[PDB]
């Protein structure tokens, strides 16, 4: 079916906007992406910068996964990001997230030939 490479993009991208569209956001955004359909995903990070900005990531700062793999990367400039994190007050199947907007660092785990994203290890 469908790629790591594609997950990725589907899971964490959405260059369509620069900043944390409305306190919404989020309850839209893991909706639409699929994220919601089988539980809660309790937290999700979408990057607002062109999927080529992001691609890039791949070449820059070599930085220790949180699974102790060695395949992550740190951006070296900051990027435009919205947080997603899952309310107490949620309810499978009405998953309520908060939105917050950030311009941070953020950490992806890269794999294969293209070298590409593969999962979001982390903001910082
Ligand atoms: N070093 C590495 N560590 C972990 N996985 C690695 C890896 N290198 C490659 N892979 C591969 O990527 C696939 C997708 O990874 P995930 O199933 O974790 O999907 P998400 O990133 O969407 O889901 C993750 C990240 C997200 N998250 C966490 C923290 C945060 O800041 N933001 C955010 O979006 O929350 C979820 C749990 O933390 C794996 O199956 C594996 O084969």
């Amino acid at each position: 079916k469908e790629t790591a490479a594609a997950k990725f993009e589907r899971q964490h991208m959405d260059s369509s906007t620069s900043a944390a569209s409305s306190s919404n956001y989020c309850n839209q955004m893991m909706k639409s992406r699929n994220l919601t359909k089988d539980r809660c995903k309790p937290v999700n990070t979408f990057v607002h910068e062109s999927l080529a900005d992001v691609q890039a990531v791949c070449s820059q700062k070599n930085v220790a996964c949180k699974n102790g793999q060695t395949n992550c990367y740190q951006s070296y400039s900051t990027m435009s990001i919205t947080d997603c994190r899952e309310t107490g007050s949620s309810k499978y199947p009405n998953c309520a997230y908060k939105t917050t907007q950030a311009n941070k660092h953020i950490i992806v785990a890269c794999e294969g030939n293209p070298y590409v994203p593969v999962h979001f290890d982390a903001s910082v």
